[PDB]
């Protein structure tokens, strides 16, 4: 019943968006993996509303979510979190994002400081160039019969070989995610990774940060988010032995290092 | 003559020189000077600063072309100094970067004024420069000199790799002629400042984001001390260059790369 | 024409091409280079260097003017490359310089065959650069190219800041021309070296002196990887430049500077 | 009765020496602080006899050797050892020496690397200008009535003010050593620490060698010693929380870090 709320945007899409956690406690929001809903998020619950009112939502093209054509733009991503704000009267929020997550939360730490508290940027990246091999997977997964091939193509990146050897729930439940994924949203969040350069950004953010990278990660890697620590000023970096989604491979080590990070 | 410098009167009756060079408009750079040295020890890196920044520079109290008042001076009086500049310029906050003795400055501004603190540079620095007895023995010592040659020779000394030094560069000769004219009281109660100063213990307090640069071969303010500044500061980096003490003067590329890519240049 | 470069005819059957430059009764120093480069990513440092030391140069297995075998290489062979030229010089030993792939080539030296290494400077490198699957998707992506284009794009996008590629810059163009010039299988070949190696575990035992340089804002090869290496390594120095990868290019002074004091220059 | 040897130098002098452990191991050679004597290590002997065999000897001008007008050469306290280790007929020889021991270590690998196998550099420096210092100290010693004054300056750069404060054995064994050492034996070495400057010279050292410094060290700051480890190619740098005589106020740290150094 109450599941969902939804957000008609500024451009004609419609966001879908759910709050956990005590009213009268400080926002915290959450922005998610490509190819992901906001039920990546399901564990960390218990342990982040303890502390701090949790905004989710679906990103544009994802999951409970309208789906525009493609291409998105990074800053139309970013528009979108902006405008859930606003829609909750919130001014300022803390910002958790993990991988294409984590590039929103540069983008608003460049373009709408005044909106973010805290910044926490996990498994992600300031530039993942060059941008040909994103425009491959642009034409593979519009092409795709279904999205079965592009699913295992993820959960390989996402996941250590352990744990695909063999079939374990949480693999599934991401795989299932991937396949209702319409290849439109896949394929317009592409283009918006393909686009973005932060490099040259990243040292004229005045959030304080907290990177989390994990060493195994093949997606975006380790260096990556080194990088990201180094360049924003004042930046902590965090490095779990984990692949892509820390989070789920290191539940009690991941919310540790966020949540000492936001102020305990 | 015109308008080389301007003067400023201290709430406790002294006068600092200053002055600003680059675009008003520009985010406001504080620089702060080594012991024994002026202002003029960062005239190589105008150019590249005021590309990005206003660069607010002074000759510290007891220095240059500020007044002497007789030492001893403490860190938190060296530290209102710069309070009281940025007051007068009706500046709320600039970046501050501090080499040496400007560095233990620059660890008090964070500590007890980071409200008008943006980022934080510290070269050549140190938290902690004691046993102590070291630095009375040289402010008896300065005190008592006929003049400030044996104490030029013995700066330049620790200041310079005895081969720059060993060929008469017309750069050491500068920083000679700096010391040359430093008065006695200036150093004496600056040496007083340093002597008492243990920052270590507090640094963790520290909220501002923080570059630290150190000289592989410094004896003055050695390499393992700004490494422990960087290792106690959350979020703080570390740079460290092939240099002795003056590592702007000896590698000023990379110097100036460090610090403007820091900054946001 | 005249004698730009000697060649050596490996045990293997390859063809390595080289040059010496500077006085023969100087000391030997061997430079090796970055993946995707030639002996002339040098250049610069050479009238610095040739004061001190006679400098051995050599174009990689796969690469620049030398022959090219088909991939995988592995690590051990392009160690022997080394010990084979050493060998055909007739130097017993010699200091070693290696940037990135170089210098993993460099640790395996002082791990393999330190009997013919004095010194020994890793710049911009690592003892670890996996997972390994990130090369071999680059294996099979740069043998399915048309032509270099996009691989360039690549090398050059991580190779240096986005600020000195914007500008079209002279170096940058130099650095694309050797990119644009190598054989895609001594890429595929020197993936494979890179995919195979871990030797995190065994830095342990190095007992050559070892000066470690790194790149602050390092994507390939980052700053923590070189800082575990100086960690690892007995009596270990780190250098650590505001550089991306190619640090030589970036701060030349510094980066020279770096590496004669350390050798005794 | 067999308490010492002594040995007469090539320039007409006459050197007290003695060795300690088993004929057949390596051989270990300590060199003393200026004001000292050979005693200064008698509480190293046990630990350091049970690997190596342990040469000592009461420097140029101190102790129970014979004492030469200043000003004494740094080569010439070198070629005090090098003259002791031909008498004994060892090629080479580990070397430890302490402060200006140190100092004719640091020497030796330079000018007779040879004769050296491991370097051991024990609260010492490569420079300790600017030099009037030392000609102020030289006219000083020289017109003395006698060594109190001297020997309290000493004892109080020696130790922590701790063990000053009261009266300890120890220190006054110490003052003991300092009573008893003729003024040219101090004017002599004076002279030899004023005229050096070996800064230049570390990097082309050869040895593999250990630099111990002292945190409290106010005779020979910590901050020398680890400007010797920085430019001595791949020298080891360990830091005691002591003052400048570190083997005395931390006997088992001291030769802890010793034995491991020099093979266990």
């Amino acid at each position: 019943a109450g599941n969902l709320s939804f957000l008609a945007t500024s451009d004609g899409a419609s966001l879908a968006y759910r709050l956990d956690g005590a009213a009268e406690k400080p926002l915290l929001a959450l922005s998610n993996s490509i190819g992901t809903t906001l039920h990546m998020w399901d564990a960390q619950l218990p342990a982040l509303t303890r502390h701090f009112r949790v905004l989710r939502y679906d990103a544009r093209g994802h999951g409970a979510s309208s789906v525009p054509p493609g291409p998105y733009t990074l800053a139309r991503l970013g528009e979108d979190v902006l405008e859930l704000l606003d829609a909750l009267e919130v001014r300022r929020a803390h910002f958790l994002g993990l991988s294409l997550g984590g590039i929103v939360g540069q983008w608003l730490a460049l373009h709408a400081p005044q909106r973010i508290e805290r910044l926490v940027l996990a498994n992600t990246s300031a530039w993942l160039g060059p941008a040909a091999q994103w425009d491959e997977r642009i034409a593979a997964v519009l092409q795709a019969e279904d999205m079965s091939e592009t699913a295992a193509g993820f959960l390989g990146n996402w996941f250590p070989p352990a744990l695909l050897e063999r079939a374990e729930p949480v693999v599934e439940r991401f795989r299932a995610m991937l396949m209702a994924t319409n290849r439109h949203g896949l394929a317009g969040s592409f283009a918006a990774v393909r686009d973005t350069d932060l490099r040259a950004q990243l040292a004229r953010i005045e959030r304080p940060t907290l990177v989390i990278a994990g060493a195994y990660d093949t997606v975006t890697a380790a260096s990556h988010g080194e990088l990201i620590a180094a360049s924003i000023a004042g930046a902590r970096l965090v490095t779990l032995p984990a692949v892509h989604l820390s989070n789920v491979e290191f539940p009690q080590a991941f919310e540790g290092a966020v949540l000492s990070f936001l102020g305990a």
